[PDB]
């Protein structure tokens, strides 16, 4: 039934960014193509007198052949028309990792327990992405609760990426 077309997907109508504030753990991850964070994630947004929301990010990275970083990553978020859709401009704190500019939306959150990101990279010529990630982070490093999850789970399913992501994570490394 269900349309796989980033056009189609739902965001989090009237998104609230000082709601949302705050430290966010990274339970599981959508990945996409090439280099990416791979556990121990940990975002800590924020947003200024000027409305402009903004983060950090920091988990483990596997640099090419074994050399185990731990990045640390500064977002700025860019708005867009669409209040739960950010143009998100990124960059490290060392300059030897990953810098770049990424579509950032909030596919929905409760801003008390879950979040849903997702992040289209890359268009097929059919509407569909190409080359996306998502984020399903909770503001308890433990997990989410069963009401909480059951959600989630249902916007996986909406991403037509149910069943592609990977439990992320969190043992001390960062
Ligand atoms: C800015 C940032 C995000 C993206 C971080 C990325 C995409 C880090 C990639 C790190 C690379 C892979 C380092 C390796 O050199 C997330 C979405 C978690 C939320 C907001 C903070």
């Amino acid at each position: 039934e269900r349309d796989c077309r980033v056009s189609s997907f739902r965001v989090k109508e009237n998104f609230d960014k000082a709601r949302f504030s705050g430290t966010w753990y990274a339970m599981a991850k959508k990945d996409p193509e090439g280099l990416f964070l791979q556990d121990n994630i940990v975002a800590e947004f924020s947003v200024d007198e000027t409305g402009q929301m903004s983060a950090t990010a920091k988990g483990r990275v596997r640099l090419l052949n074994n050399w185990d970083v731990c990045a640390d990553m500064v977002g700025t978020f860019t708005d867009t028309e669409d209040p739960a859709k950010f143009k998100m401009k990124y960059w490290g704190v060392a300059s030897f990792l990953q810098k770049g500019n990424d579509d950032h939306w909030i596919v929905d959150t409760d801003y008390d327990t879950y979040a849903v990101q997702y992040s289209c990279r890359l268009l097929n010529l059919d509407g569909t992405c190409a080359d996306s990630y998502s984020f399903v982070f909770s503001r308890d490093p433990n997990g989410l609760p069963p009401e909480a999850q059951k959600i989630v789970r249902q916007r996986q399913e909406e991403l037509c990426l149910a069943r592609q992501y990977r439990l992320i994570v969190h043992n001390g490394y960062c």
